[PDB]
């Protein structure tokens, strides 16, 4: 089995298009999440990542520092350290990214207060209307990884949301 590449989490966020999240495995559900990318250099992206409640928007202005999944010496910037949430996000990893990075699949890890909790995500660069445009190779690299863990998952996106 050939090594899948690795997939580089700052060209994927390196765009001025809205990344909302199309499917999540996450149980607290946020509906409209979705990410704007402000700023980036090298060592660090500048993000602000929004979604509604009773359809009034929440926004938050966060940081993500690069580094390798693995802690691999100089290897490939494919998860972001984070801080600035509030609800307790602190590691992202990019798990798959389709081609021109129209679709990706990022696993998240945050802190309640007692413990770890981990989600994933499938991310659309602009808003997911026509879900037959979605690359259907990054669907199924999602649909994988919930058979295995044995999950369901809920879309967080609709028309309405701003």
């Amino acid at each position: 089995k050939q090594e899948e590449p690795d997939y580089p989490i700052n060209k994927f966020m390196n765009t001025t298009d809205e990344i909302w999240v199309f499917r999540t495995t996450q149980e607290n559900v946020q509906k409209c999440k979705k990410d704007k990318n402000k700023y980036m250099t090298t060592s660090a992206t500048f993000f602000t990542r929004s979604h509604e409640e009773q359809d009034q928007i929440h926004e938050q202005e966060l940081v993500g520092k690069f580094a390798n999944f693995y802690d691999k010496p100089d290897g490939v910037y494919d998860r972001i350290d984070i801080t600035g949430d509030k609800t307790g996000v602190y590691e992202e990893a990019l798990a798959y990214a389709s081609k021109e990075n129209t679709c990706g699949v990022v696993g998240v890890w945050a802190f309640d207060g007692e413990t770890t909790v981990v989600w994933r995500e499938l991310r659309v660069r602009n808003r997911p209307n026509d879900a037959t445009k979605v690359d259907e190779m990054c669907k199924k690299k999602f649909d994988d990884y919930v058979q295995v863990v044995n999950k369901s998952w809920t879309s967080p996106y609709n028309e309405k949301c701003k």
